[PDB]
């Protein structure tokens, strides 16, 4: 059930890119 929710994670690369540190300034 834990790992559902993590799909779209672990799948989706869009997971690491929506990240709030790529919001951030460089």
């Amino acid at each position: 059930v834990s790992v559902d929710p993590f799909y779209e994670m672990l799948a989706a690369r869009k997971k690491r890119i929506s990240v709030k540190k790529k919001q951030e300034q460089p």
